[PDB]
């Protein structure tokens, strides 16, 4: 099974706000939860990561908040630009190898 599970595809608008929601199976209720940002994969930048509680933790333009009642971690990014398109990545820390699952947003511009 997938230790976790996002949206393959995700929109925003530039100025707006976007919502990606991460469920994960039930036993890795208590590891950390993060939202990582581009390629290569193993080398994406972590822009924000919670600490294993249901706290908020919130980071320039970018929120995540782990549910942990329903195994759902919610990211908010805000003030959406067009450079906050391309790949990112729900995941889970763990010692040895993550699980990750890759989201890509697309970005669309004012009018
Ligand atoms: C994915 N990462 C950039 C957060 C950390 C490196 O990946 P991993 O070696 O822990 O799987
Ligand atoms: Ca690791």
């Amino acid at each position: 099974e997938d230790p976790v599970t996002g949206p393959e595809e995700v929109s925003g608008q530039e100025q707006g706000s976007l919502t990606v929601q991460c469920r994960y199976t039930s036993g890795w209720k208590d590891y950390k939860k993060y939202w990582c940002q581009g390629v290569p994969q193993r080398s994406c930048k972590t822009l924000v990561e919670t600490d294993a509680s249901e706290q908020l933790v919130k980071k320039n333009r970018v929120s995540i908040r782990d549910n942990q009642r329903d195994f759902i971690f919610t990211v908010t990014m805000e003030d959406l630009r067009m450079s906050d398109a391309g790949i990112y990545w729900c995941g889970i820390t763990k010692g040895g190898l993550d699980p990750m699952f890759k989201v890509t947003v697309n970005i669309g511009p004012v009018p």
